[PDB]
């Protein structure tokens, strides 16, 4: 019986290769969540095809609803099977389906457009208008977003601290909207706001493309939290303990490291 | 019904207080173990007593007989409940145990006394003239064991084959033999134990190069119990208040006895 | 009997002199190729006649059709019987003709314009903005196809995913092409050359890097003929009294027209 | 059948392991030969065992009695089918043993004790008295020998160049003798000489000895010459063009650029 992997396309989790269009099956796709997903077959043998999830969200229950959507929506009602995807580990996400134990890790860090290096013994220094999110809420000419349906947003909705109480509430009394509907999205306006606004996403996929051409992208701070990314498990699922089982030989092998090198490192030309 | 907690005596997770003779009952203990302890009791509401197991020992499988002793044997053997102590996970321990999700996350460090010309792990095994350990029975040495990287086969077949026995039983033998070596012994040890030590009084041992892999310290439980669950959540729930990064800076960055 | 030779006109190998339309018979030629045969002619005392194969070709197996074309195949078709020309040993060739031990030793190059930010071939392969080849039919592309490792596989789909054609017919249109791209495109061709092209008028090239591998310049016999071992004795005999070193020197370092 | 590999004790090619009492057969030993004829039994299968030359020679015709000693000798009179270790192929043994394709690069070079670093802006400069081999003639004050019953030795009796002439005349006519019966021997002597001694010998072995403890002797000079390391055969022998394709498969897949730097960069600490 062939069971279904959902993951979402993101760099440098999921890429579509160049000469996809001939290609059809598991051969389309390049990345870090492929191989994870081929070394976990390996490790416990099935047979697996990747889909992608129809409205490419995370998963957030919706208020008023109770309808969850994204990954979360496509195991909660039992239409997948297996999510190798960079999911986020939360409170309500736990309730809801299993999550085994943490393959990466991951904070919420801060994009900026890279500033302008000032010339005037000759050296070249820069500064930057954002330290810490600490006077991010304070100063108002800078404007911050996150996430649409994405772990970030929903941790700011419930957090009780004040600076975290205070930058929530900015997000709610914005206008226009600073939310995104994907990561392309919040890149594309950190790239075309001239640093008019700040993103709010992950330390990894944060570091993967400032890495990249053109390479005009900085992270500023510290990671706000510490959280990891997992594989989500249908409730009462009997491929729980085997993912997980499978999920630690992988991080006790080193493999995870491998991936981690060869995806995020080793083409970091700048 | 109470509950029996087995944990470690490790700083800065325990505190045995420091008036401890004239104190009698759940006030002897401090520390991020104590304080996570009370607050899964709040969260969850049942009754529990902290203990110290009987020898020191975080657990490991005994040699070609099955057995295990430690915090874990406390476990497995059904006389303890819970253990809210700094167990690293790794996968043997998986399939006897149930691990709640990691709440300080780590990995392996390399400490030393004071530009300190060793840079990596790789200098390091090639290096044989500083000498260099680990715990005993924990799960570094079982790690360096059970790895087919063939620089960390290198360290493993050194651990092995050392004259004379470079493992220590404690953490804190491990850093007084460090102290008494001066600069000729290094420890592998887990992260958190190595930030704690290098910003604490005589503050002269500092974390050298990056950390080889990267694990986590859980929540242990015996296979099939009905706390597993309430515990995870409740650890989720801690994690997304923030008290546990709260813990951790009050009992690692806030004191900070030396040069911050 | 007149024994025919085969060799491809590559320099410094065999130069077609300089007036050599009123030039009949064997000085019309010249080189170090050119030299060796004669003193390979002296050793056995056999008549040598000079010829250049029909189509310039070093040699490779066809698409698919098991035919060999160019100077192997002049010699495994029975109308060459020795060829003293720059030919790489290689595993295949071997399985079809008599190689001779080596005279002169070389590896795979790169040779660009005018600090060379480009290090090793690591980066060469990670860089996509210069574009880069070989030589139509030698070794270095059979090399990079058949070849295992993840970044030598990574220059072979470059290879072969590459718009426009990048491989060139022969080397002087390969060391042409270098100087018209102006430090936009690299050459990957073998050591000797190098150091030859890289020491001539307008003395604009250099090689940059080491070698990526260790290859060397055989004598090609037909399978079980009579002259292979006299052939692989008079190298060997020219190598032990230097006479190989002496030539190299003559055809490469003793003109040096450039900065040396 | 089992055939018969023999290999001289030489450093880092075959090393005898520090647990070598308790081990019997092929495990006793370790080094560059040992893990090479390991990938030449899996390229072509048979059980091999190696054996060690009586003398310890490497092989030379001697004088007036037209008798091969050595790993030559081990194969031209038949008790030895195979020998996988640091031979160099001359013209005097490819008339009596098949070689194979060279499967290492070497040359001639010099080999002196380290000088004493002048002290007097504030940088370190190192002086020696020896640069080349055309000088090394001329000065009688450094006396200078090679290998017996080594490549070099016959090379420098049967050579015509002015300088090469010089150096063998010196050799003959030297009190007391020059030679050295072992690597080993001459490395001990530049060793306890003070720079009164340089040793001729291979460019690896001189390269390898120079980044080991207690790192104080260096080469000076380029190659005298251009050699290589072939696998032995006997004439008339079927295992040639076996070993022959495998040495250039072996040299095509680059295991041997692998254990090249696995045994001589790796442990190269100074
Ligand atoms: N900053 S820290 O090392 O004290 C730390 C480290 C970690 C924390 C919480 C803290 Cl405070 N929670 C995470 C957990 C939360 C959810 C996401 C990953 C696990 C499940 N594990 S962690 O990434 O190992
Ligand atoms: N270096 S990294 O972010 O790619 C990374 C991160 C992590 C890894 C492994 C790697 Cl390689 N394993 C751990 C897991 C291993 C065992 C201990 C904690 C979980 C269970 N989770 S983690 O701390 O989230
Ligand atoms: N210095 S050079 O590149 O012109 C050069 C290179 C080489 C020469 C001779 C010269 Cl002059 N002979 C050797 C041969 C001699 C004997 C030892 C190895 C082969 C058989 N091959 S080589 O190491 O490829
Ligand atoms: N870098 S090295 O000295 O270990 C080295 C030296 C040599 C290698 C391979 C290596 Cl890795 N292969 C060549 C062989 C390959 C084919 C071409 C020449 C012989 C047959 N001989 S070599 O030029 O003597
Ligand atoms: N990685 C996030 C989505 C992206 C973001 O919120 O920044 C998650 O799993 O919810
Ligand atoms: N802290 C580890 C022991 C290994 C170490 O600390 O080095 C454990 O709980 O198992
Ligand atoms: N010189 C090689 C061709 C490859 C090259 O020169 O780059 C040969 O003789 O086969
Ligand atoms: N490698 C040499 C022996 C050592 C030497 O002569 O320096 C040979 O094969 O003859």
């Amino acid at each position: 019986k062939t069971v279904v992997v959902t993951t979402i396309l993101e760099s440098p989790y999921v890429m579509m290769k160049k000469n996809h269009e001939m290609l059809e099956g598991n051969e389309r796709y390049e990345g870090y969540c492929v191989d994870l997903a081929a070394e976990i077959a390996k490790h416990c043998g099935f047979k697996y095809k990747l889909t992608i999830v129809g409205d490419g969200k995370y998963g957030a229950r919706d208020a008023d609803t109770k309808i969850w959507n994204g990954m979360v929506g496509e195991l909660v009602y039992g239409k997948a099977d297996i999510a190798i995807a960079p999911l986020t580990i939360t409170l309500v996400r736990e309730e809801v389906i299993d999550f085994s134990k943490p393959f990466m890790s991951l904070g919420i860090s801060i994009m900026i457009k890279k500033p302008q290096k000032s010339k005037p013994l000759t050296v070249e220094r820069m500064v930057s208008p954002i330290e810490s999110a600490e006077d991010l809420s304070k100063q108002t000419e800078i404007a911050y977003g996150t996430l649409d349906s994405g772990s970030t947003k929903e941790f700011f909705r419930r957090s009780k601290i004040a600076v975290f109480d205070k930058m929530w509430t900015y997000m709610r009394s914005a206008e226009p909207s600073v939310f995104v509907r994907t990561t392309a999205e919040g890149v594309a306006r950190v790239r075309k706001s001239k640093g008019k606004y700040a993103y709010l996403l992950e330390s990894t996929m944060n570091e993967y493309i400032e890495q990249r051409k053109p390479c005009d992208t900085m992270k500023v701070g510290g990671n706000l939290d510490s959280k990891g990314y997992g594989i989500a498990t249908p409730k009462g699922s009997s491929l729980g303990t085997p993912v997980n089982l499978a999920v630690l030989k992988l991080s006790e092998q080193g493999v995870l490291d491998k991936l981690k090198n060869k995806w995020w490192y080793d083409k970091g030309e700048c």
